[PDB]
DNA sequence: TTTTT
DNA sequence: TTTTT
């Protein structure tokens, strides 16, 4: 396989660079006079979980309808409290880096087309309303967010524009989905409760629309004295982490372009996505998009158009489809937390079902620290709180793990991804894990999951749970699986079935 | 005939009023806001049949030169209910739509403009309209339902099919405090009511309402600007009012009928204190069926009330006027909040009971034959008039779900074909906040019979036959003298 | 019913 | 906890 930290994406950093001129360039706005820019004013910019050039409408609109932008990005100190039922750090370290990259890959982007990105440290609607106001701002864009914290900043950010005057309007602008909000057909209050139903009806009734193209010259901004340092983890209270196996995921939009040429072009991987994709070790058994697909950094138009010159060029199969159908389950969750607003986060779920559920904290730790007694289970955990990946096949394991096994709470498991992930996005977090739990408004099904029959069917070798408990090296196939406790340690729950 | 028409003033007279009216909140003015070379728009009306306090009406003639005002006659309006398929539209209600659309035409021929009337889909009608003249927009106000939104949906891919540049703009109204001005986002809406009302009145201000010029032409050159379609049309056979409240449609009317409660009256100052009577106009404000049409508006109520604290006097009952117009903001902030689930049986909260339907037991209660006179006097009011009293409305839904057993929906849709005041959000919230089955309650038949028809006086009115008795029978008559008892009481 | 003893 | 045995 190999024993090195993997990069992702393994490119050099001038691979990277080359990849992302092209990308750019292959996507450009040939010029545009026809655009009327005069007499428009300054506008602000303000960058969210977006943070791209490429594909950005609320970039194109910022440009469309100003002769000035100023582009802002604001650290919310909010970020960095804790989660809302258990009180985990709301994010964790290793996103926190992730973050850091992105801003820093933003900035170098933006300055590639005549702008500049100011940062700041503070609340958006204490900061937002005195930039309108100090450089006479007729708007301010963003991209619009559809959960209960997100949705209300907005409101701040709205009200605190409207506090210094009229005449400073937020403008928020749909994004994120491969399917526009706008063109479904229905609005999301009557978003089928079943997937498959979601899934026909778009596909039949509804197109993908094309990438927004960008002119390569956005400026000028206003002249500005301080730009702002990109902001370092100690000054947030967070102690720095570099990951010390595994994979090693690197921030930005252009490392982002550069994984999706990398898996679908250079390895030629993507014409077998559906064989692979519940695979558990190493970068090659999925896209590993989801990073850089929830901060923004790339978008699924964008990945939809190289998906079809893939299917041009080389061939199209069920794989080449089943990204875009692994798109559309991203999609779903998205307009299903409009839906169903905050019952997502509660213990009831959308159907708000009754009755029970531990909140033990020792139980709980087991779990967190990688010490359950089961391989599989603690691999996953382990690679989660080390790396900030965890692969599809693991998070339903884990879920049904703790769900079902351990009979926890099944917030308690949500909060902890949402301080490890660094691809957390609330809308698929809970989303997936109601799902998982069976407290969504999809009918009933009883999904437990048998951890021996996931670690035969899906660790045949016990390859992965060897890669991340090295102790296990050593041992053949089958006390791999099962160890014994003297060589592993105790099992702090038994399994409700498969064998005890 | 014992019929009362609502407001009481002569057809002459609610012209004379509202004349005055218009006059009093007038933009004095308006040749600083520029117009020339901003194209023509469309302004889409639905349940905002009003050109005062009209923010979409407003919008859409400060950013254009020429405005062509529509309104579609939805074929949808008069299909079935859902779930058990009485008409959508009931007679009387549709007549009610028809006398403010008549009122509607007036008024904005008034101002310089028009009233285009088409019957079909308006994802059908406006595309063509806004192709055929050139609109740039099309201003309308935002409604939160599943159906209205749904409509919201198709035009504006309508309008993007034709090509892009034609926009809808949809406008939030229809609340006293808006949405916008929120100490919270709707998502996050408190579910208990004094929570929201408290939050509301400390960190809010209600605004003031949007004055409009009595100058608003030109519109375009129109060939047929549309006929009024008859209930027949329709597939609705016309019904009259025969006894009680006759309730006449349009804006006109409405700011009649604020004229008259407040002011010629004076009876704002006890509105609290009578609030809970059954019988006659005077009781309460009876606003509601023009405020569901958006005939007349909250924000205009406010003003009034301010000004009649001023001229007149201030004290709880004036208050209470507002304390109730909070209720209205708070189920139409919930419908966003609750999406669908506003109409399921198990309601917000989802819950698992048990419920009958059965055909025999509602329909005695539809027709008002339970035995019970304080149930069928409502009962029979609803039918003949399209109103109820709010207190009537809080005891039939208590009867209909705890001494009947009956699935609530049943009664919310028998509702939503009767009453003339018919708002999805008011509807199906009070009906789930009196079935137990809210966000966050049985009601003595006898107790409220003693209490708010102590004479017998009301149930008289509506049940001829209980006429001749003294109070004591009319409160319990008995089998010869009226009628056998469809179920017990269950306290 | 996406993925499930 | 609008009105509520
Ligand atoms: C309990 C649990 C929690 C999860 N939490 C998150 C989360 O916070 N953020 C997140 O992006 N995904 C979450 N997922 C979904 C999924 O596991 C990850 O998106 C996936 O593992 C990312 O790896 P990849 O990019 O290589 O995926 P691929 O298999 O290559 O899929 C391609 C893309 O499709 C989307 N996708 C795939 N599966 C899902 C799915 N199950 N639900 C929604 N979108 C999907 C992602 O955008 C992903 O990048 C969760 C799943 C479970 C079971
Ligand atoms: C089962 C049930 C169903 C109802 N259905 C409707 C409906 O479809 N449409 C509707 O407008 N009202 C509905 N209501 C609320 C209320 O009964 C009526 O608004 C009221 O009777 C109208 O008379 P009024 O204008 O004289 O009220 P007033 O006592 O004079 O109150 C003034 C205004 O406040 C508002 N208001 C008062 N009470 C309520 C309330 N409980 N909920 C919401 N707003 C209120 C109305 O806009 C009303 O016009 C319902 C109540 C119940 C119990
Ligand atoms: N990015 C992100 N956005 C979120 O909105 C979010 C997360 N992450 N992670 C988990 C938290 C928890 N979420 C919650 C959970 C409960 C309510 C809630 O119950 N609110 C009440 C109203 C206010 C109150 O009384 O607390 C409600 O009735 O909905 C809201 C948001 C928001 N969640
Ligand atoms: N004016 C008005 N507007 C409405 O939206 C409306 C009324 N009146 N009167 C009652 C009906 C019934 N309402 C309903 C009831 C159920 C769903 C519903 O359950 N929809 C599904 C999705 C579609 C489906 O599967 O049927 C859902 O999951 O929410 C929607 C609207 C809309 N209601
Ligand atoms: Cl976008
Ligand atoms: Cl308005
Ligand atoms: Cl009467």
């Amino acid at each position: 396989m190999n024993d090195h930290i993997h990069r992702v994406p393994a490119l050099t950093e001038e691979e990277i660079d080359s990849v992302a001129i092209k990308t750019f360039e292959r996507y450009a706005l040939p010029s545009s006079s026809s655009v009327k820019r005069k007499g428009k004013g300054v506008t602000i910019l303000w960058f969210r979980n977006d943070l791209r050039v490429l594909d950005n409408d609320a970039l194109y609109k910022a440009w469309s309808s100003s002769d000035t932008i100023l582009p802002v990005y604001c650290l919310d100190p909010r970020l960095f409290h804790t989660t809302h039922f258990f009180n985990f750090p709301k994010t964790g370290a290793l996103r926190g880096g992730f973050l850091m990259e992105c801003l820093v890959d933003l900035r170098k982007n933006l300055m590639k087309r005549g702008l500049n990105l100011l940062i700041r440290s503070g609340k958006p609607e204490e900061i937002l309303p005195s930039l309108a106001k100090d450089f006479g701002a007729r708007t301010v864009f963003a991209h619009k967010e559809t959960c209960s914290e997100e949705v209300d900043v907005e409101r701040l950010v709205n009200q605190g524009l409207k506090r210094v005057g009229n005449s400073t309007k937020l403008e928020l602008i749909w994004g994120s989905t491969m399917y526009h909000k706008d063109d479904l057909p229905f609005d999301v209050f009557d978003l089928p409760d079943v997937y498959t139903q979601f899934r026909k009806s778009v596909e039949a009734k509804c197109s993908i629309r094309s990438s927004t193209r960008i002119p390569l010259s956005l400026g000028p901004t206003p002249s500005v004295d301080d730009w702002g340092d990109v902001p370092t983890l100690e000054k947030l209270g967070v102690e720095p982490q570099e990951v010390t196996r595994g994979m090693r995921f690197v921030g930005g939009e252009s490392a982002g372009v550069g994984r999706v040429f990398e898996y679908f072009w250079k390895k030629d991987l993507l014409k077998v996505y559906k064989e692979t994709r519940n695979g558990m070790l190493g970068p090659d058994y999925s896209t590993k998009f989801s990073p850089w697909l929830a901060f923004g950094c790339i978008s699924p138009r964008f990945i939809y158009e190289e998906v079809q010159r893939y299917e041009k060029e080389r061939v199209a199969n069920n794989s080449t489809y089943w990204v875009l159908f692994e798109l559309i389950w991203r999609d779903y969750f998205r307009f299903l937390s409009i839906k169903c607003g905050n019952s997502l986060f509660h213990l009831g779920g959308p159907r708000n079902v009754q009755g029970k559920w531990s909140q033990d904290q020792k139980l709980f730790e087991s779990w967190r620290d990688a010490k359950t007694g089961y391989p599989l289970i603690d691999a996953n955990m382990k690679e989660l709180s080390t790396t900030g990946f965890m692969s599809n096949r693991g998070r339903q394991i884990v879920c049904s793990f703790l769900v079902r096994d351990m009979g926890l709470d099944w917030r308690m498991g949500a909060e902890w991804f949402e301080t490890c992930l660094l691809d957390y996005d609330p809308c698929s977090n809970y989303g997936n894990w109601t799902y998982g739990a069976g407290v969504g408004n999809d009918p009933r099904e009883d999904r437990y999951f048998s951890i021996p029959k996931q670690a035969q069917n899906y660790d045949p070798e016990g390859e992965y749970v060897a890669f991340w408990l090295q102790q296990l090296r050593r041992l053949p196939k089958e006390k791999r699986h099962w160890p014994g406790r003297l060589m592993y340690m105790d099992t702090v729950v038994p399994l409700k079935h498969g064998n005890g």
